[PDB]
RNA sequence: AUUCUGGUUGAUCCUGCCAGAGGUUACUGCUAUCGGUGUUCGCCUAAGCCAUGCGAGUCAUAUGUUCUUUGUGAACAUGGCGU
């Protein structure tokens, strides 16, 4: 594997390890050969095979869109989708374009029962919407379980969280939409402004 | 477990209901060994109609009469209480 850009060269130097350390370097993070030895560690699932097509003047083009959410289990985890002709191409695309897109949320115990503080829940209320879909992220007590869908529990197992009670509004039919809205919610976990005392 | 899944599209997002999925209640198909617990079994139609037995009777220290199995033993009556 040839690296390309400058984070690249530095993961092959030894410089980045982990990808914490790419994301404190600002670069962007363009190959997929990267994130695979800065995280070996990551598991993914595909989410949906909802195969698409389209229209020709003769026949009618296939494809496949489907989408791969990829986490570590630990506080890591990214969202990814990608199409082509196959199903494997397809798949595949979608596991180079998740892993590019891993992000580190925190986590804790900020839930009205629990109290334990050590990190197995959200660390407060959130919420993720894409198209539609939206999802807040309650805090749930320890050692409980997600309270959410099959996609949703899939995701944020991925996503190492364990314990949320969550609810769904809008048309919640669409998987993808339902993917992408439990990682705005994940992303809005760590983009709130917590006070310096805590 | 504060839960989602299919359906309108050539394909998507979506409003939107339909249907799926769990209780409980009533009834019921199929079908079947047993014990425990108690506060269920003609309510939902007919508060329709009823054969049969029975469900409130008791009082000898209230009065009165005949027996005896001689004893707060029984039968009758007036009467008290109760129904
Ligand atoms: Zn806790």
């Amino acid at each position: 594997w040839v690296p390309k850009t400058r984070l690249g060269k530095l993961v092959v130097e030894g410089q980045v390890a982990s990808m914490d350390e790419a994301i404190k370097s600002g670069l962007p993070i363009r190959e997929p050969q990267i994130i695979d030895m800065l995280l070996p560690d990551l598991e993914d699932e595909v989410l949906d095979i909802n195969m698409v097509q389209r229209m020709t003047d003769s026949g009618r083009r296939v494809k496949f869109r489907a989408t791969v959410i990829v986490g570590n289990r630990n506080g890591y985890v990214g969202l990814g989708q990608a199409k082509d002709v196959q199903v494997g191409p397809a798949i595949r695309k979608a596991i180079d374009a998740a892993k590019l897109n891993i992000t580190y949320i925190r986590r804790g115990c900020g839930s009205w029962e629990c109290a334990c503080g050590l990190p197995h829940t959200v660390p407060y209320e959130v919420t993720g919407k894409a198209g539609s879909v939206s999802v807040t992220l309650i805090p749930a007590p320890r050692g409980l379980g997600i309270a959410a869908g099959n996609t949703a529990t899939k995701v944020l197992e991925k996503a190492g969280i364990k314990d949320v009670w969550t609810k769904t509004f809008g048309t919640t039919r669409s998987t993808l939409n339902f993917a992408k809205a439990t990682y705005d919610a994940l992303n809005q976990v760590n983009v709130v402004r917590l006070p310096v005392y805590y």
